[PDB]
């Protein structure tokens, strides 16, 4: 295989996620667990708001809450930066601009801790409208999809990405979330720097009928594309 880190993803890998957030002074924490199967680009994850009631909509946190689980086609294996950075991992940083509203800034470390892939995140949101679609909880709970457009950042030995998410508004249009992303390796080893390509990503959100805590079940597929065979 073309990276050493790729070999860590040939089977089902356990995942843990931990997020601490503060949006307009509304603090919260989220814990998640599940597993990923990069052979199929498939993630199954369950998240709990460990602080009680989540003060923002769950859909707005999906993208923050492990792109190393993407399925890369055989002809694109040399473009998978994410797995190439493993096991030492990478820092993933975003600004997420919610059109006509506030923004999230996120910093995450994604790395193996033993046999488990762990995503640990800090999130800060500012300038939200207390009666906007976010703090007003006006968003639908169902699905998100989009293309993550990736480019190499050779000077940081990493990558950049950008994408736009449409969050359906209940009885309305959509709330746009414009994402800007950077990823840099934690370790000093060589990584794969990709040609331009994208991750086609689909997220399905549901509830566990036996779970009384504020929570989200996520089934997600992520597939690399955009380089022809």
């Amino acid at each position: 295989m073309v990276s050493k880190g790729e070999e860590l993803f040939t089977g089902v890998v356990p995942i843990l996620v931990e997020l601490d957030g503060d949006v307009n002074g509304h603090k919260f924490s989220v814990s998640g667990e599940g597993e990923g199967d990069a052979t199929y680009g498939k993630l199954t994850l369950k998240f709990i708001c460990t602080t009680g009631k989540l003060p923002v909509p769950w859909p707005t946190l999906v993208t923050t809450l492990v792109q190393c689980f993407a399925r890369y086609p055989d002809h694109m294996k040399q473009h998978d930066f994410f797995k190439s950075a493993m096991p030492e991992g990478y820092v993933q940083e975003r600004t997420i601009f919610f059109k006509d509203d506030g923004n999230y800034k996120t910093r995450a470390e994604v790395k193996f801790e033993g046999d488990t892939l762990v995503n640990r995140i800090e999130l800060k949101g500012i300038d939200f409208k207390e009666d906007g679609n976010i703090l007003g909880h006006k968003l639908e709970y169902n699905y998100i999809s989009g293309n993550v457009y990736i480019t190499a950042d050779k000077q940081k030995n990493g990558i950049k990405a950008n994408f736009k998410i449409r969050h359906n508004i209940e009885d309305g249009g959509v709330q746009l979330a414009d994402h800007y992303q950077q990823n840099t390796p934690i370790g000093d080893g060589p990584v794969l720097l990709p040609d331009n390509h994208y991750l086609s990503t689909q997220s399905a959100l549901s509830k566990d009928p036996n779970e009384k805590r504020d929570h989200m079940v996520l089934l997600e597929f992520l597939t690399a594309a955009g380089i022809t065979l």
